[PDB]
């Protein structure tokens, strides 16, 4: 279990980082950087502190002491622990504006380490070598949770339409791989320690393009391209309280002739692997997305409450109405999520999992109303989210007490009211809180893929169990009993278009 | 447990009956009556099958086997079982086109057998008369479970606004009360034995018309006032799946003069028992019937497959978008019955109560959202509910296979495919499938009425523990702590609005 | 100008009028059928009022008045005229309940007669005879006009995906064409007296199936096949204030080898005349179906209006907002229609069309929302809508005066108040109501392929003007300027993928 | 006619101007102010280009060449011209970025010309003094268009619920007013010459609150509060193409016992002439601000086509439904526009004002749906605004050329692409563009005082002519004419409860 300091160093390490174009010698003392690798640190003292320990860790089987970010769940009890862990986090991080701690990343393992071997066996090797890509999983499983070390993943590929932008193998020999091109898109790369390289299969990807692996963020030839930082070290806190904490980076990675040893390999080279393996993985992605968004909600129902009441419409009729449907949106969030754990079950390896139909629905029902819920609560704003008077406003010592007293309620200061409209405006109405609402979009399996993805489940189908009550009342066989009905009437028959 | 012929015998009672303005001598025989009466009575024997005995019966206490709508639930895992035994009734009524059999219906007493006393603690008599109301109401629950009596509520007041037309006391003696006027309305009345008379409290209710009470339908005085029935016994089944069958008549009831023994009256006299103690009964209608709404919706989408598919567009990808958004509405309210139960928890006699927070809230979603989704399934459906042949059509000797040939599928015949239009037109285009959706729509406690019983929960107000989390992101008190503040800014300053 | 009289009269024909399979020998004096014939005979009565002669009627040319159904507008101020015929009918049939009376039927020959010529040029004709198809075209708009004959268009095929079962020519001679097959769905058509039969393009449609022809009701060979009646002669008009008037019924058409001459004929065998013609047609079904909805979203708030005022549910907040929204629906529709008919323009034969941009997106607004405006309604309505009393119960000597004391309001009395009910109950918790509803939906272009066709006009191409305000902003030449751009860096540069 | 140089020395003229808290001394040469005071002063060039004389200016009647920003319309022709100036604005703000140049704000004054009478007549003055209003009203008009001053409304007051903190009269006497305290919000304040000050009324407002002249920036005691600036003058144009234009600030204003000399007030004391005389300013705000409405849908629209063609997701058939509703979107508020024009009429001072109906419920149709429109526009954009490289990105000398590989399209450069991301991250999802999107919200009548406000109109009222088609069907008199009957049957009738 690291310290803060030990995180912090880990960090001071040769990467080549950009930001907004800008190379960062030292993510750890840069002031675009320095806010968010400190929250990471204030992450890992935390698990430290006895205070915490019943909620951030458990003692494995070896009788060690590890964080939560590494606990494999075995039962539904073990899933509603993993559960509070989550929640622990998106409190913490102020209903959930940071989305990727370790605690967020590192759970797309869980799959791996649970069923390894097919990795292995379906994996697509060249030259005849032997590689052992389920003792590689293993070993990077016990390096990792022995070690401490911070994980991102990288999966999304450029979306090319002969050798291709998309990062592939341009090598293979006795120590490893060589890789050469882009990933897409990664969260908290300049902040974490490794990378865990990945696919999901999109169409015409080939087997040089299908490559998981375990990769140091400091390796010769790769580059951590991030968008520009929203961070604001030196704004005050009273006009900005979130942005002066720090900005979660998201960017590419671009491997320039990146070496991999072959110990740090996971598979390469079966694009059909590609097609279901890192879908479970993400699944557990997805289960602590979907526990956030019921955060999200609480939060905003909150804020809505705190300020309907401070402006003195918490009573108008429509106002209450608003407010109940943000709280049956939080309510709703809550249940799929408290669904998916109930009727969850065990892998093959012994994995709890909750399940994903309910994951993915309450996901969809995030995805799809979300901006309204915001733009409910920005609309109980009125105009005090056009201007509002900085703390510089509210300190000039003749048109600052006047502020304070034109702009108080009736049981509420000026400040402390303005404070409701700020931190509505931080989140909602900047780019560094816009951010916030686009990685939620679009990171996860967005609206219109859960939706697509839904109808191609077994459970949805046309003959599948749900439309066994339509064909009790309907009076049907299943679609070939049906077909074969439709046939005999045109065979029985006298027709001219048959 | 009572046989069909016994319940349909029950029923030849000397009753008043008028359904359309048109008196009824015997609902057992009539057209317009005995579809439905005839499907009660398939419902008992039903109950007498061994083959259903673990899903539809329980060996109670004294060893004696009684129905499950007598079941009062002690754990999590009873309530499984009577959200089962719910399904199996929603299911064998084609998706719930009658709601109230006696398994809807009895559960409004769960509540009353559970914890009898404060219904005579509170009770409100006259003249110094001692009655003993909790012993009534265990005489009547013991009656009612042994002789399988078949009740109906009656809470609903019309809305007057100095004798009022609304149900009151006109005389109390030793003997019992005398009531006079109008229950607003009731659900199977013709074809139940006893109402279980009482009243939600609304502004202005008097003692005089504070009354719960058994009272047999068949009582001198009471007039059963039922709206004209849409059952269609006579017509061709093929044409009117469903109305064939029968029609759940709803009604009001007048009563002139009706006098009520002491031993019948549950509660007299005392408005504000019928603030808390009446919703207490309705959480148990209000759970039945949300877990209805999720079969409705199971229903709904499965004819939207069949349908789609009949049709040969279930490919194009904005059906396929639709039915993704159907399958998502059923799995919602799916959602919200599981965390109902599962955050239940027992009251002080022992009963487990299902949380009604995520019951009300299923049900607004269903609410807010079932025309929608009917909306879409007959938008699937196009032209065929403008005119699709009857029966006598295609059994017309030229014109009759001329249509089956026009009017086939790909791999479905035209009589078949046909066949899934009516049985939407059935259920959403006609008076006696419009019933269905407004009865959903009206009875228990309606959308808007949700909205405003949630704000007012203790859950849900502004100091309440919904608001702590945006509290601490703030970095603020409770209300009052709030206002201290501003008192004081106030206190310590010079304006001239203080 | 026919009499109501002669037009019943023509009805009197030999006709085959199945309804519900149903033989009709009389479609004037059944009662399935006569209500509405009647309504049609008073429909041509009052165009021979002289108090209705400047909204109903014009002189034409040659001095002969003749009905505004015959008119075709070559202004502005023409085009306003027609708009005020059309809402003359809608609101004379109580806000558009019968939607095909002549003055919304034969709207669909305005175009052929404006523009006759390319019907023969593009003319399909057999063994090398010479039809003169524009001849036929003006003779029959000569003849129609001069007899004041009732057409019906019949132009959906069935969806037939080596004779297939749609209309198709089996003979082609000296003296005209067979025809065998059917028509998929028109209206009015056993109150007519001929049929204008034609095609929308589809694909696969063979030249044989390319029929364009005026064919009357009872031509040898032509089975009516319609849909049963809703209509309710003998119901008491305060229980079923409409049905009780009459039922445009709709259905299909079956040719059993039917002759129509060629001086019947306006075109055949051209498939891609189908493709643009026949919706120059309709967009004047579409301007007055437009209009029309205009009127209908007009009697739902008035409805709405006095229902909540009725109701003493005026006041609350969220009632007024609802209702505001509601008044917005039926703006929102008028505005489509101002804007449809101000930019209008001539055709080259010079008839003032509408833009049919604004026609079919009003449509659109209408088609996407009406199911919510209804529901409103609805929802305004409370428990009414599942029980109301008839007018028999308000007639029982006993309950009759108690009803009329429970039900009435502060200032409107129970008969008067429950008749808000009714109305809405009928209109749309029907069977007789619901069709309306469903024509509305489905005839006409319905909302998903007027969106396909929006997409597919010039003015909203990818490079069409409505992208020039944004490549302004880009700083973008067309789609061709970029992709020149896009080339030129690949031809200037090192890349592995290019 | 000034130029923009006599514009920009106008503004350098000792005025008190705060942004973000920050004393500004010379608005037009600070680095958070002189991008929007050019932008201004190049809108003042404009109009003396010959090229747009047609469409910019007006010859009026003394011969004098003057802005349209003064023009007084007398038709539905002129009304039309001035459509086509605020158009122009509208297109050269690249769709509206800035919504208050002059054009935009002096519009409040046509009403007080066109009737300044009342102004005079309803005033309120002190110690007997005579103060000629109208006559005040007419010279500061022959004022202002002479000398082509700038003007911003200051109208919106502090929410107070004994000397109150919004602005009031605080002594009266020969010369003028005294007045002090608050105005809430106004736009453009430090970028115009004077202030146009007034009320709305709200109850509780008091003679010396009322308040309506013309008082110029620079008046000693008057201080602008405004919010921090969100202009980056410093940025890279294709990283930010719109925040390094400028930016159109929003503020409060104290007045700090601000002498007004009479000639320059119109109106003081009276609360009821707050009621209905400011609205008919603001509907002239309402009519231009309705009209860049759909300037800013076609923006969206045109964003969106371009943007989905550059992802190849155009031909999606989702996608395609998606930009037809776009499509719809904007020609919905182009309709209501030309509704409220051609439904126009003249006021008895000889103003041609557009139909506020129409111009209210295009605007209630955008404030219910803009915040969708943007979120579909975004929704097609994917991870593109998550992160898309900066300029300095792409310049980079090794990873550019590869980010311009990797992010090219088909037939689009990366850099062109990325292009379209950054234009609407610019607009909806940074501080800068989210002013643009609050603004609109809330600056105007906004849309839960538009419903209230219709319910208001004559036009909707329950005995309005909106209900009369449906009393028609019903069968009713008036509102009167069914209490009148209610009250007989009452009358003629044997009740308990009468």
């Amino acid at each position: 279990m690291r310290t803060g300091q030990q995180y912090l160093e880990s960090l001071r390490d040769g990467r080549q980082v950009y930001v907004g174009g800008e190379l960062i010698d030292d993510v750890t003392t840069h002031p675009k950087t320095s806010g968010y690798a400190k929250a990471i640190a204030e992450y890992y003292d935390l698990h430290l502190d006895p205070e915490h320990q019943d909620v951030l860790t458990f003692v494995d089987d070896d009788g060690v002491r590890k964080s939560m970010h590494w606990f494999l769940p075995r039962s539904k009890a073990d899933a509603a622990r993993r559960r509070a862990y989550h929640e622990f986090w998106f409190r913490h991080f102020q209903g959930g504006i940071f989305t990727r701690p370790p605690a967020g990343m590192h759970v797309v393992m869980y799959a791996q380490i649970d069923d390894p071997e097919p990795w292995g066996d379906n994996a697509v090797v060249a030259g005849g070598r032997t590689i052992s890509f389920a003792d590689n999983i293993r070993s990077q499983w016990q390096r990792v949770t022995t070690d401490d070390v911070a994980l991102s993943p990288m999966f999304v590929d450029v979306q090319f339409d002969v050798e291709t932008p998309m990062l592939s193998i341009v090598e293979q020999n006795d120590q490893g791989i060589v890789v050469r091109g882009w990933k897409a898109m990664g969260t908290s790369l300049p902040f974490v320690n490794e990378l865990l390289v990945g696919n999901l299969w999109r169409p015409g990807q080939t087997s040089d393009q299908t490559v998981y692996a375990i990769v140091p963020v400091n390796t010769p030839g790769l580059s951590l391209v991030c968008r520009q930082s929203n961070a604001t070290p030196d704004a005050d806190p009273y006009d900005h309280p979130l942005s002066t904490i720090g900005d979660e980076l998201d960017g590419m990675a671009y491997f320039d002739d990146v070496f991999i040893p072959w110990e740090n390999v996971q598979h390469i080279g079966n694009p059909d692997h590609a097609k279901w393996y890192p879908q479970r993985q993400f699944d557990w992605v997805h289960i602590e997305t979907q526990i956030r968004h019921a955060v999200h909600a609480e939060l905003i129902v909150g804020l809505a409450l705190l300020l309907t009441n401070a402006l003195g419409t918490n009573n108008n009729p429509i106002v209450q109405s608003q407010l109940a449907d943000l709280v049956r949106f939080r309510e709703t969030c809550k249940a799929f999520a408290i669904a998916a754990e109930e009727t969850g079950f065990t892998t093959a390896g012994g994995l709890f999992k909750p399940n994903n139909i309910y994951v993915d629905l309450g996901r969809a029902h995030y995805l799809e109303n979300i901006h309204n819920a915001v733009n409910q609560l920005i609309e109980f704003c009125g105009r005090g989210v056009v201007m509002s008077p900085t703390k510089a406003d509210f300190d000039h010592p003749f048109l600052g007490p006047k502020l304070e007293e034109a702009l108080r309620g009736t049981s509420i200061s000026a400040r402390d009211r303005v404070s409701i409209f700020r931190q509505i405006s931080e989140r909602y109405l900047t780019q560094w809180g816009a951010r916030h609402e686009m990685f939620e979009k679009f990171n996860g399996t967005p609206l219109y893929l859960v939706r697509l993805l839904t109808m191609q489940r077994t459970e949805y189908q046309v003959d599948g169990p749900l439309t066994d009550l339509a064909r009790q009342v309907l009076g049907f066989g299943d679609t070939e009993a049906l077909a074969a009905r439709a046939a005999e009437v045109e065979k029985n028959s006298n027709w001219a278009s048959v």
